[PDB]
């Protein structure tokens, strides 16, 4: 047995929306929060859960993303580093511009012991932000010294 799904083959940029406020409503809009919250304290296990439960619901595709790219944080932190990288690509396909998960994906790979790769993503997250210094500097930490 196998699933799957196919199609983005829509386009546009997207739009916010309002919010309820109070507890219990477990809609990836509201219960997200749930996911951030858990993590400015430190707990991994549970900010992942939240993230969860908002992919697991009819959430907007600008939302979807931006919990894919959350997904990995949390690995990352839970010595998931195979994983997270996955899920930081997952955030990228969705729009593209997601330095965010570009930044994470890097340090996962430098741990699975693909360095040329964690290059790569950083060299974007230069571009989208060219002010950002923490990747001009993230990228000498891997590319070290150079040989051949």
């Amino acid at each position: 047995g196998s699933s799957g799904s196919s199609g983005m083959t829509v386009s546009g940029p997207g739009t916010p929306e309002p919010r309820p406020a109070t507890p219990g409503a477990s809609s990836v809009e509201q219960l997200r929060k749930e996911g951030n919250e858990l993590f400015k304290c430190g707990d991994y296990g549970g900010a992942l859960a939240a993230y969860t439960q908002a992919l697991g619901l009819d959430a907007t595709p600008q939302d979807q993303a931006v919990l894919h790219r959350n997904r990995a944080a949390c690995h990352l932190k839970l010595e998931d580093y195979d994983k997270a990288e996955t899920e930081a690509s997952k955030a990228i396909e969705k729009d593209g511009g997601d330095v965010k998960a570009l930044y994470r994906r890097s340090q996962a790979l430098e741990k699975l012991g693909r360095l040329d790769q964690a290059v790569l993503d950083l060299q974007r997250c230069v571009s989208l932000e060219p002010k950002n210094k923490v990747f001009q500097e993230a990228l000498r930490n891997i590319s070290g010294p150079s040989s051949g």
